[PDB]
RNA sequence: ACACAGAGACGCCCAG
RNA sequence: CUGGGCGGUAAAUGU
RNA sequence: AAA
């Protein structure tokens, strides 16, 4: 029907109305039904509509014969949208548009139809249907639909002017129609007919949260893929296997037999492999092992030498660059031919070429060789190369073509063929690697060059001193001098000119040249000339070097450098080649060398400010780093990398021997470089040395240390940290390198090798159990047992209802997904049927498209929910029959990895399974890849459990594991069985089909690879894979994985890398749970039927795993038997691992005592080591961005990540200096002639996002972010004037200057003005935009409806707009193109200074022009920032000021060297936290004001107040969104939203590692340099005026927690508050102790008057507390949880509220709300939500009260009173207050009535708020307060130690009870004893005070004593536990920071004896002559003298 | 020179 | 043998 | 007293 006539026949009067319900009934007779054929599939449901039966009543004319399609998701609401088909205009609007904003929370609610009438009236009609036959049901539905809408519509119309609205509702059932809408009878009859058809079709076919749940549930209920088609298509995809796996139980007898067999096999391997039997001495055993290792190394060397040329002596250079080190000079080109050019030609073809090259340059035309500054200066304020063609004689061309400059044309002749045949040769191990050996130990790299006076050093020093102007202390000068000394060196200058050469080559990389011509160019500073012959930009580029040979002042020593040809006066070099990938390391060379020098000098103990000769060890590390960076080969990295695995075996304890000869499987391979031969020889020597003897464990007092550590490459013995960091030297290589076509055959070899052996019989692939499986089989019963064990664990931890919660979570996570979430920049494959066959796509080019294009078509098709697009993708995959995969290579710091790109439909299908697997993995207590908090929890908390259960002196045993081929080896049926086991039986079909689609993998190959492959039919070659591939492609031989003439490789086994990550993690978790259950079951038993006591902890990731087991022995013999038993248990795992599909790798290290590694984190007892070299190396991998500020912020992020790995602040400062040098070099330092003018002009105006580089304070360098440095710069230098002018123009006070104003604010609090234009990907990005076809006027459409940038959005055009603004994002879309960032940045930096390439935020101007415009600019504004502007711009400026004022306490380099702290743990230092007074968020405030949706929890009155404050800040703001755009200085709402969202405070948390732990002062004193203390010098006058409240908190803590009576405490509090001055309170909504202190001071001073008004104003109208408190529940080590039934009573916005709460165990919940007066309720709701989330209680728990009330409240959302859940909302003097002090609690208690206590404020001092600076401030004012009179005060009130006579007087006070004013007895003694005990434990002596069996789920031949002889005994060592759980317990004492008894213990230890004290605390023994002196300390210990027994 | 237990690049398209 | 015109790829799953 |  129509709506126009229906709305026209409605008369609307002024106001609101509801009409009267008109009950309608059927009148005309009804025909039966048209034909309604309905079928269901994955696409949808098809509704075939037949012909309506004919009748005279014209019923059925609305329908039309045909077919109707409905998607599966919305099949639940079929009656509603088919009975009411039509009659709706769609484009559903909300109440926010036509009605104004009321801020009631009901704005998000929208009706079905909303009609703006032709005369302006508003009519809203609501539809409702029901399958009932009673009139009462229709009346109930009508009343419900009336009442759920009447109240909010009334509230909306009782405010808007001239309201004329009408509300209607239509209820249609199968028995009648009830509606207030006047309708004709025929309309009712046709609606009845449509309802009958709708419910017939439904019977035949059968809040946003609830809608998503219903949609997902309906989809999974109606989804039915044909199982038979899957079984006919995919192998081993029968549901019978799944049903059998879920049906039959396990066979326990088979499990027992298999366990016994594998146990005896493991025992046999352990006994025979490690030479256990017969009896032998340990020395004999290690000698036999060493002989075996020597034999294996020798036969490997012989086998490697067999397939090689002999070639004992060979001439080659590992470094291609010459060792020249010339002095820098000016940029003046000088030929200066003195001996004549004639002496050059008669020295070879190189001499002829160089003579002919220099002769042309001698004949004028010097332009092009050196840039002209004049031309650049006149062009900028308003790339020419010197090409030449020499003679090129034929012999010269031949000799040059030998090097490969023109190798294609000169390929035929015999010399080039000989060279090509010789190139394919592998060098021999016996090559006499001699020069490399003595180059490392003896080199002159670290000798000072005495060059620190030239122009480059002058420029960098000028820039450094300009950057360090803000911080002008002595420390900065010392660190700058150290950096300059590092800069002045031979290696650094060599790297500088090498990097200049590399930048020049990268600039000249893309310059096409004709045949026979070259380019000559001179470097800017050094007198070095290069001749460049460039080929294609992707291909090689050639160069030769020439020097005067009279200007080479210095030269590096060593023979590793390549030979240089001498030609008379000039020295020349041959033609070498590089690519784009190899230029990365050459550019970043000087920064790399500076970082390495600083890092190793700091690590070797040399202080930065000292000057010493270099050590022998230092030169080895720096030379090795230099050689590795220069050679840049992939094979060289592996040898150094495997040193970690071959060296980790030295920690293995008895009875296992260290066997590093397992690593020979990867050391084999070709050796094409001399350096690789040297590294292999040193690796074998280290292997032999490791196999000879293990590492020595020395159990000293308490601590555990390892001895005999040494460096792998050079046999020098070092510390442990040096070895761990030397394990990672191989990371000094370019991670990304290009792949050539003769390569890439290794990938296909890795793919096909596993697939060759697949068991043909499928009986052991899930069908049945078997022992001793093959390379792919597994046992079903073991999987059943593991799944049952993990299910038992989950049911134990997460209760018995975990399955239903998991189902609801899965449905919620899958129901809310849109297509726009899936769209991203990730690539996808276009491989299809037409690409399969060759010889038809040979003359075509294959390309990969982004997922954005594939999702844009789906979005514009008309689907938005992800749950709608799964069916089409699944059907398309099933029809195609195979998953289609593309391949490429990802190069990493390790072995090569194959990466699988995936099709779009396959990705869409895989997303849901990945989501389900993640949801299942979120519950496991062992898995860590989805629970990142667990990896730092399981390892650290093992010590606590070991100490708590077993007791003190436990012995730990650990094992670290890995997997050979995790991606391969896994048959997908196992994963499917596990997932279906862990699911509630409704997802089973979908998971089974989505897994079964995997086993038809078809992987493409490169088309050029096949194009070169098809030409050749004979393979030759020495490897079988090439012959097999050639014969299979040509069809000569037949293989299963590839057929004739196809472009795809077909496999059947394995899962790809990462595609099924979470499912593999779940399987690994099941296996580890089974292992733990088996281990504890066997640990219950013991040797000879004993009972070994211990604890087993297990942790795992994707493939990595770790087992930690600790036991406690009582004697020696049982200790040795227990350790042998544990060795057996840890050795059986590698034989239990063939069961399932694990196949544990060779890199696993087993049976180590006090060490365990997991995810590259090494725990060595209480010393935690993290390799920081891997982060220091990666400190220059910046990303391409639109602005320079983003480059600086990326530098800051990399520096922070480097600091978090663990490094001193001096090292961080030096790394920041290196980053500054790198940035300034990237900004055209050595590529543009006008950089000197640029810096000389820039030093006047330092400006971030303009060219200047800000630098941090040396004391605190990495913790502070970029905003802190911006704030310091704005408050220190002239940047504040420009920022003030910019912000004033933003305010609108200063108008004009349309193009001068800055609007775009980059993330990080940096508003920007300009952006560079020239992007290489910009044309590609434009093409990408063209091929998707977005609307052009997206900004015009987004300004019309701005409410889509703040909501989820539902309209299709809304989604198109959101996608359009997603593509046009400034950062992500333009930056994720990626590539080799550094070479392209270098190439663009040759013209960035002087060329029009910057765009305003349309004239394009140079950087110098931008500097001139900024000169005629805000520099003339001359105004500073006011506190309002600073508070708006920096929302955390107070924390910045506090940190800065604390920071300047350290300004001088004075300190003492101390012993290094040997207890390293992690920490979480919180700083720069979110402000408490801000009370709101800008974006949330704007969203709530403009669109009325609940973002912030602020009431409408507070919203009005904050809006008035913001309007005071910004004048052009207004409630109407459209008014703000034109009035304000903004172009579009996108820019406004970006500007608003960018400037908002974010909390900054650092995670330092070091000694356990103001705290900033402690971490800046300890971590400045290891073994050194910074020793800050404080100023007295600062802390009293900066934070006087901290002194008050200190005094309050030391008074309340102290030995004082209550009256004395009251008087002390009164006088302390009277003496100090406290600022006035600030209004906050979050509870704070500072505000309570201010209120307490104002109350006791009585200055504010009515204290209740002040309290309610400070807490924003909130008053009250607990009338009946809640009884406490003792918590296991924490504050007592308040449980029971209680009441919260108070006032809130002039309303007498009363809240009833209840809780049980975990949290409290709302029970009942009683309120005095309704008035406005919404402010009450927001206030009570703030109270609830401040006190931690929840609203989700349902209430049992079913009685009558006014409204319901559930989940902090208002609900109609008809519904039954949620909390009911039923409506029901300053002289009385006083001071009351409880135990460590202050309260302003004021009882409401007699019989109960009513307190309204709280304050408990803690252990944090104690400062030594506050104690010193109290010491200066010792006579001011009353505490200076007696001895307990001035020592307990202040913080100081106790003197000898002082503690003697204290002891004689202790001996007698006496009576002293407010001093007390027996409690002062308690705190004294606690302080003395804590002081005792710090120095030593006194020790710090501190299951899923398998059954319910289901000898003595060795000498032992001899095989464990010669080993230390560990139970007699008394070694402590490790982990942060133990460490944090020892600091739990409240009086930890007390020095009141340290000197007492120092004096007592000497007089008593180190062993004597321990005997005293155990046996109570002492001798009399020292008893006379320890008797005062015996009364301090409160131990009687008659009890202690004398010796 | 680069890559590789010899699968490739060492310019490509034209026009005469 | 000359002469003219140039543009690529590179990017996978998760927190 | 605390999340
Ligand atoms: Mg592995």
């Amino acid at each position: 029907m129509n709506l126009e006539v229906l709305c026209g026949r409605i008369n609307v009067e002024n106001g609101l109305s509801l009409g009267e319900p008109g009950l309608y009934d059927q009148i005309y007779d009804r025909p039966g039904l048209p034909d309604l054929d309905v079928t269901v599939d994955a696409t949808g449901v098809t509704v075939d509509i037949g012909a309506v039966p004919d009748s005279a009543s014209q019923l059925g004319s609305s329908i039309n014969a045909g077919l109707i399609t409905i998607q599966l998701s919305e099949a639940y609401k079929i009656n509603h949208d088919f009975t009411f088909s039509g009659l709706s205009k769609t484009t559903d609007r909300r109440l926010s548009e036509v009605f104004p904003i009321t801020h009631d929370g009901s704005d998000g609610m929208t009706p079905a139809v909303i009609h703006t009438r032709l005369d302006g009236t508003i009519v809203v009609v609501e539809f409702s249907t029901t399958r009932s036959h009673n009139i009462g049901g229709l009346e109930a539905a009508y009343r419900t639909k009336i009442e759920k809408y009447r109240d909010p519509i009334s509230r909306r119309v009782d405010i808007m002017e001239n309201p004329r609205v009408f509300f209607g509702v239509i209820v249609v059932s199968s028995g009648g129609v009830l509606s207030n809408m006047p309708l004709t009878q025929d309309e009712a009859e046709e609606l009845m007919y449509r309802f009958c058809i709708a419910n017939e079709i439904y019977t035949k076919a059968r809040e946003e949260e609830l809608e998503a749940i219903s949609r997902a549930l309906s989809f999974f209920s109606l989804f039915e893929p044909n199982i038979e088609r899957v079984e006919g298509t995919f192998p081993n995809s029968e549901i019978k296997m799944l049903e059998q796996f879920l049906s039959t139980p396990a066979d326990v007898d088979f499990i027992t037999k298999t366990l016994k067999a594998k146990e005896v096999e493991a025992y046999a391997d352990l006994c025979d492999s490690h030479y256990l039997k017969p009896e032998k001495t340990i020395q004999e055993r290690l000698e036999i092992n060493r002989c075996e290792a020597i034999d294996k190394t020798q036969d490997l060397l012989a086998g490697l030498h067999a397939r090689s040329n002999k070639q004992t002596s060979l001439n080659r250079g590992t470094v291609k660059l010459p060792p020249w080190l010339p002095k820098p000079s000016s940029e003046s080109i000088d030929i200066k031919t003195d001996s004549g050019f004639g002496s050059l030609m008669d020295h070879g073809a190189y001499g002829e070429l160089w003579a002919k090259c220099l002769l042309d340059v001698s004949l004028g035309n010097v332009e092009g060789v050196v840039s002209d500054p004049a031309k650049e200066l006149d062009i900028a304020i308003s790339i020419t190369y010197r090409r030449f063609k020499p003679a090129l004689s034929s012999s010269a061309r031949q000799e040059f073509s030998l090097q490969g400059v023109e190798g294609k044309k000169w390929k035929r002749m015999a010399a080039n063929q000989k060279k090509e045949k010789e190139s394919h040769e592998t060098l021999s191990p016996f090559l006499d690697v001699e020069d490399i050996g003595d180059f490392l130990t003896f080199n002159n790299l670290l000798t000072d060059s005495r060059y620190g006076d030239e122009s480059i050093q002058r420029a960098v020093s000028i820039l450094l001193e300009k950057a360090s102007a803000m911080q002008d202390t002595e420390l900065t000068h010392a660190l700058n001098d150290s950096f300059k000394r590092n800069l002045s060196s031979n290696v650094v200058q060599w790297s500088l000119w090498v990097s200049c050469l590399a930048q020049e080559l990268a600039s000249a990389l893309k310059q096409h040249c004709r045949a026979g011509e070259f380019i000559i160019k001179k470097l800017k500073f050094w007198p070095i000339y290069v001749i460049i012959k460039p080929t294609k930009s992707s291909s090689h580029i050639f160069y030769s070097l020439g020097i005067r040979k009279a200007d080479v002042t210095r030269r590096l020593t060593g023979r590793v450098f390549s030979d240089t040809i001498d030609a008379g006066e000039w020295e020349l070099t041959e033609f070498k080649s590089l690519k784009t990938c190899k230029l990365t390391n050459l550019v970043n060379l000087p920064c790399t060398m500076l970082n390495s020098i600083a890092f190793w000098r700091e690590k070797l103990g040399v202080a930065p400010w000292l000057v010493r000769k270099p050590c022998s060890e230092l030169r080895e590390q720096v030379g090795l780093t230099f050689l590795i960076s220069l050679e840049d080969k992939s094979k060289t990295e592996e040898i150094i990398t495997l040193t970690r695995y071959t060296q980790m075996e030295g920690f293995v304890s008895p009875p296992m021997l260290p066997k590093p000869q397992k690593m020979l499987g990867k050391l084999d391979g070709p050796l094409r470089t001399k350096l690789q031969v040297y590294l292999l020889r040193k690796h074998l020597d280290c292997m032999v040395r490791i196999a000879s003897q293990p590492f020595s464990l020395i159990p000293r007092e308490g601590r555990v240390e390892w001895g005999g550590t040494f460096h792998a490459i050079s046999g020098r013995s070092t510390n442990l940290e040096n070895m761990v960091n030397s394990w990672y030297i191989g990371y000094y290589k370019n991670k990304e390198e290009s792949t050539e076509l003769n390569a890439l055959g290794e990938m296909y070899k890795k793919i096909v090798e596993m697939e060759e052996d697949k068991p043909s019989s499928p009986e052991f692939l899930g069908w049945g159990d078997t022992d001793s499986p093959k390379k792919h089989e597994f046992s079903r019963s073991f999987l059943r047992a593991a799944c049952s064990s993990l299910e038992r664990e989950i049911a134990q931890r997460h209760g018995r209802q975990w399955k239903q919660n998991l189902e609801e979570r899965v449905l919620r996570e899958i129901g809310t997904k849109n297509i726009l979430d899936l769209a991203s920049m990730k690539a996808t494959s276009n491989f299809s049927k037409d690409w399969e066959l060759y010889s038809e796509v040979q003359t075509k080019e294959y390309h990969r498209s982004k997922l954005l294009e594939k999702m844009a078509t789906l979005i514009e098709k008309g689907v938005m929910w992800y749950i709608d697009a799964v069916g089409q993708a699944w059907k398309a995959v099933l029809d195609d029959g195979c998953m289609r995969i593309c391949l490429f290579k990802k190069n990493q710091h390790g072995g090569l990895r194959e990466i699988y790109v995936m099709d779009a439909n396959a990705r869409l299908v895989q997303f849901g399974v990945e989501t389900m697997a993640r949801c299942v993995c979120e519950l496991s207590p062992h898995e860590t890849v989805a629970n990142p908090r667990l990896k730092n929890s399981i390892i650290e908390n093992h010590g606590l459990k070991s100490a708590r259960s077993l007791g003190p002196g436990s012995i730990n045993i650990n094992s670290s594991n890995d997997a050979k081929k995790w991606n391969q080896g896994h048959y997908t049926t196992k994963l499917a069985l596990v997932l279906c086991w862990f699911m509630p039986a409704k997802f089973h079909r979908f998971i089974w089909a989505a897994i079964s689609m995997f086993r038809r993998k078809k992987m493409m190959v490169d088309l050029r690879f096949l194009a070169h492959l098809s030409s050749k039919s004979e393979s030759r070659s020495s490897d079988p894979f090439r012959e097999a591939m050639t014969d299979a492609f040509h069809g000569n031989r037949d293989v299963s994985w590839m057929d004739k003439g196809r472009t795809y490789i077909k496999t059947e086994t394995g899962m790809m890398q990462g595609i099924l990550h979470f499912t593999s993690s779940l399987l690994h978790s099941c296996v580890q749970s089974f292992y733990k259950s088996y281990f504890v079951s066997k640990l219950k038993e013991g040797y000879m039927g004993e009972s070994i006591s211990g604890v087993v902890d297990v942790i795992e990731g994707s493939d990595d795993s770790a087992i930690m087991i600790s036991i406690r022995p009582k004697s020696d013999m049982d200790e040795v038997r227990s350790r042998f038993f544990v060795a057996n248990l840890l050795h059986s795992v590698k034989f239990l691992n063939p069961l399932f599909g694990i196949y544990s790798s060779e890199k696993s290290t087993v049976n180590t005592v006090y060490c365990v590694e997991y995810n590259s984190e090494f725990h060595f007892h209480r010393h935690l080591v993290r390799p920081t070299l891997r982060w220091i190396a990666a400190s220059h991998q910046i990303s391409e961005t639109e602005a320079l500020a983003s480059r600086q912020e990326d530098y800051s992020n990399l520096l922070t990540q480097c600091l978090e790995g663990g490094a001193s602040f001096s090292l961080t400062y030096l790394i920041q200096c290196a980053q500054l040098l790198h940035h300034y070099m990237l900004l055209g330092l050595c590529l543009h002639p006008l950089f000197g003018t640029f810096m000389g002009m820039l030093i006047s105006d330092p400006d971030p996002a303009l060219g200047f580089f800000l630098m941090d304070n040396p004391a605190f360098a990495g913790g502070a972010g970029f905003r802190f440095n911006l704030w310091r710069a704005c408050k220190t230098t002239d940047l504040g004037r420009k920022y003030a002018y910019y912000f004033n123009e933003i305010q609108g006070k200063t108008k004009g200057d349309e193009d001068y104003r800055a609007l775009d604010a980059t993330s990080g609090g940096t508003l920007s003005h300009s952006v560079m234009v020239y992007w290489g990907d910009r044309k590609k990005y434009q093409a990408l935009l063209n091929r998707m076809g977005l609307p052009e006027d997206w900004v015009e459409q987004i300004d019309e409806n701005p409410g889509v940038l703040y909501r989820r959005a539902a309209n299709k055009k809304e989604l198109l707009l959101k996608l359009a603004e997603k593509v046009h994002s400034p950062g992500v879309t333009s930056s994720l193109s990626k590539g080799h960032v550094v070479p392209r940045v270098v190439a663009a930096g040759v013209y960035l200074l002087s060329r029009h390439c910057f765009r305003f935020s349309t004239q394009k101007a140079s950087l110098i022009k931008l500097l001139m415009m900024s000169s005629i600019s805000a520099m003339k504004h001359g105004g500073s920032l006011n506190p309002n502007q600073e508070r708006m711009l920096f929302p955390q400026a107070q924390e910045y000021d506090r940190v800065c004022t604390l920071l300047e306490e350290v300004e001088h380099l004075t300190g003492k060297f101390v012993v290094r702290e040997r207890n390293i743990v992690r920490s979480r230092i919180d700083l720069f936290q979110e402000p408490v007074d801000l009370r709101c968020k800008a974006e949330d405030l704007v969203s709530e004001v403009w669109f009325g949706l609940k973002r912030t929890k602020l009431g409408p009155r507070l919203l009005k107040e904050e809006w008035d404050k913001l309007r005071a800040s910004f004048a052009w703001l207004s409630t109407d969104p459209s008014e703000t755009l034109r009035d304000g200085p903004f172009l579009s709402h996108v820019q406004f939203r970006n500007f608003i969202a960018h400037v908002d405070a974010k909390s900054r948390s650092v995670r330092l590692l070091g000694a356990p732990v103001t705290t900033i002062s402690q971490v800046v004193r300890m971590n400045f340099f290891p073994g050194f203390s910074l020793e800050a010098e404080k100023s007295l006058d600062n802390q009293e005026r900066l934070e006087s409240i901290s002194i008050l908190k200190h005094v309050l803590f030391m008074v309340l927690n102290g030995p004082y009576t209550e009256e004395y405490k009251l008087e002390m509090i009164i006088e302390a508050f009277s003496t100090l001055v406290i600022p006035q309170p600030s209004e906050v909504i979050r509870k704070s102790r500072t505000m309570t202190l201010c209120l307490l001071s104002n109350y006791l001073s009585s200055r504010g008057g009515s204290i209740l008004d002040q309290i309610e104003r400070a807490q924003s109208g909130t008053l009250g507390g607990f009338s009946k408190p809640q009884k406490t529940f003792v918590r296991p080590g924490g504050g007592v949880g308040y449980k029971g039934k209680g009441v919260w009573t108070g006032v809130m916005e002039d309303t007498h509220v009363q809240i009833l709460i209840d809780g049980d165990g975990t949290s409290n919940w709302l029970e009942e709300i009683r309120l005095s007066s309704d008035a406005r309720l919404y402010d009450v709701i927001e206030s009570i939500r703030r109270l609830c989330d401040d006190l931690g209680i929840n609203n989700r728990v349902a209430s049992a009260y079913r009685g009558h009330c006014m409204v319901r409240l559930s989940g902090f959302k208002i609900k109609p009173a008809s519904r039954t859940d949620g909390c009911p909302v039923r409506i029901m003097n300053p002289d009385e207050v006083k001071m009351r002090v409880r135990g460590d609690i202050l309260n302003l208690s004021v009882t409401i009535q007699e019989g109960r206590v009513m307190n309204i404020l709280s304050y408990r001092p803690r252990d944090t708020d104690i400062s030594e600076s506050a104690a010193a401030y109290l010491w200066s004012n010792r006579d001011l307060f009353s505490f200076g009179k007696k001895e307990p005060s001035c020592s307990w009130i202040c913080l100081k130690t106790l003197d000898n006579w002082a503690w003697s007087h204290a002891s004689v006070l202790l001996a007698n009870d006496r009576k002293t004013q407010g001093i007390d007895n027996r409690a002062m003694g308690n705190i004294f004893r606690d302080c003395l005990e804590g002081s005792l434990r710090k120095q030593g002596l006194m020790r710090s005070k501190l299951t899923q069996e398998l059954v319910d789920i289901l000898e003595g031949s060795l000498d032992i004593e001899s095989i464990f002889d010669g080993a230390p005994i560990l139970w007699s060592a008394e070694v402590e536990e490790f982990g942060e759980g133990v460490v944090a317990v020892s600091y739990s004492s409240k009086y930890y920071h007390l020095t009141l008894m340290d000197q007492a213990a120092i004096t007592m230890c000497a007089i008593m004896g180190k062993e004597g004290c321990r005997g005293l605390l155990t046996e109570k023994r002492c001798m009399a002559a020292i008893r006379e002196q320890v008797r005062p300390f015996l009364i301090f210990l409160q131990i009687p003298e008659d009890s202690i027994s004398w010796v």
